[PDB]
């Protein structure tokens, strides 16, 4: 028996909608849809047991068995989702919610769980941030100018503040956060507590505290005070703003160079091509999850500029033999022999659609990475003498007919940033 008043809403990226439980720390994950088309009961099933597939056989293997987290596929009553639903639709901030299909993804709420212990703490703080891209492409088939000195991300905030998506420009650069410099590193995170958008969230105890009265501050360092100042008996006392924010910046730098006690065998070791630093805004560590994410983000070694040539090898062959589509394993099964493909990190064109198809797929794996959010939870622990847990959240492999799209807006961030100077 589900009962829809103990399910509340949790979040919304804008290709799923996820609802948490009370009682249990479990999440929901349910799938948005464009009008035309909608997809099938049977194909839903199969694209929410792909997700599954990809993050239990590809980016394991990539990041590692404890930093990813994947549960079930599960059905659920339909009079529960519609009334679920209409509760829900309310706390929506404004592709429609899967309604008739019943079908959605079990997960752990990272924002109540440790994953070394794996149960509920409490009192529990959760830093959840998104670093989008951290390198500037460096390949000799890009046309355009400012893509060799400007990250994309700084790159698109200029037509984001524009087209009135946000305010104002943040002063976040993601190569601050992944140069190990830990003065660069401290700086990125204090501009992107100062300008949150969407890239950076807090929780305390599985309720939202700060980054979408916004708010505020003063108000997040209230919360933050018995986490890093705590008070045993004395309150000796009194900490500023200023310095409250400070050891929080500090702890998720310390937390993100952290790596578990393994420095195996790197799956990737593709060196970093300059520019190291950005002209938006003035190593790291093997075994941190933020290399590994780096090192998946660097498989488009090829630009996307770039790439569409290899893209547009693959359609015409597909417009000419519509059926080897499945026979390729182009929409998976992504199983172990899959892993296999992407590992093959050669340059060279002579090999002409194998070489093309294979630089696609490590290319689909690559924007998954780059739009990739870390989940870092802070709580006492018998296993400040805070505990921490590092983990990745939103491994959905990117679909194959978004590399058009893909092409075509790189291609508008930049000729509106190099129009404005
Ligand atoms: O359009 P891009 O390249 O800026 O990236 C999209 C993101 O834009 P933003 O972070 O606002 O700059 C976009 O973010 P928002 O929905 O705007 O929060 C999504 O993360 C999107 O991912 P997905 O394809 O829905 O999994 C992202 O789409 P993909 O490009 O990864 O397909
Ligand atoms: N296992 C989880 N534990 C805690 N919070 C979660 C979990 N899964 C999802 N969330 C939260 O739900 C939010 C929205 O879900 P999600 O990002 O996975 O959907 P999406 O449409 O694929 O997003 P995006 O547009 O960023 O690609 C996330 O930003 C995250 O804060
Ligand atoms: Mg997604
Ligand atoms: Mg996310
Ligand atoms: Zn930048
Ligand atoms: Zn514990």
């Amino acid at each position: 028996k589900m009962d829809e008043n103990e399910w509340s809403y949790h979040g919304e990226g804008n290709k799923s909608l996820v609802v948490a439980h009370a009682q249990r720390c479990v999440v929901l994950r349910f799938l948005k849809f464009p009008p035309n088309k909608k997809k099938t009961s049977e194909e839903i099933l199969q694209h929410l047991q792909n997700i599954v597939d990809f993050g239990k056989n590809v980016m394991k293997d990539f990041l590692g068995e404890n930093y990813v987290h994947c549960g079930e596929v599960v059905q659920l009553p339909l009079e529960f989702v519609k009334q679920l639903c209409l509760k829900i639709q309310c706390e929506r901030p404004e592709k429609d919610l899967d309604t008739f299909s019943g079908y959605a993804m079990c997960l752990p709420n990272l924002t109540r769980l440790q994953t070394f212990h794996f149960a509920e703490h409490r009192p529990i703080l959760c830093v959840e941030i998104k670093p989008k891209c951290g390198f500037i492409p460096f390949s000799n088939d890009v046309t355009h100018e400012m893509k060799h000195k400007v990250c994309r991300y700084c790159m698109h905030q200029h037509l984001k503040v524009a087209t009135g998506k946000w305010k104002k420009i943040s002063k976040y650069c993601p190569l601050d956060l992944y140069s190990g410099n830990k003065q660069r590193m401290h700086f990125a995170l204090r501009s992107l507590l100062q300008e949150t958008q969407n890239n950076l969230r807090i929780f305390k105890n599985g309720e939202l505290i700060y980054g979408c009265p916004v708010a505020d501050l003063k108000e997040l360092a209230h919360h933050l005070k018995p986490f890093f100042f705590p008070s045993n008996g004395l309150a000796s006392g009194p900490h500023c703003t200023k310095a409250v924010i400070r050891e929080l910046v500090h702890v998720i730098t310390r937390v993100l160079l952290s790596s578990s006690e393994k420095a195996r065998a790197g799956a990737l070791r593709l060196g970093l091509q300059g520019p190291r630093v950005c002209e938006a805004s003035p190593g790291l560590p093997k075994g941190c999850l933020l290399y590994k994410t780096l090192q998946v983000q660097m498989l488009d070694q090829l630009d996307i500029e770039g790439l569409y040539p290899l893209y547009k090898r693959v359609e015409q062959y597909l417009e000419e033999f519509p059926e080897e589509r499945k026979t390729l394993q182009i929409d998976g099964p992504y199983d172990e022999v899959f892993y296999q493909k992407l590992l093959d990190l050669s340059t060279e064109d002579d090999g002409t659609v194998a070489f093309a198809l294979t630089k696609v797929q490590q290319y689909r794996v690559a924007m998954t990475a780059k739009d990739c959010s870390i989940m870092i939870a802070l709580s006492p622990c018998l296993q400040s003498r805070l505990a921490f847990s590092v983990s990745v959240l939103d491994l959905d492999l990117k679909p194959y007919e978004s590399i058009p799209h893909q092409y075509k807006l790189d291609s508008k961030i930049v000729n509106y940033y190099s129009k404005t100077v």
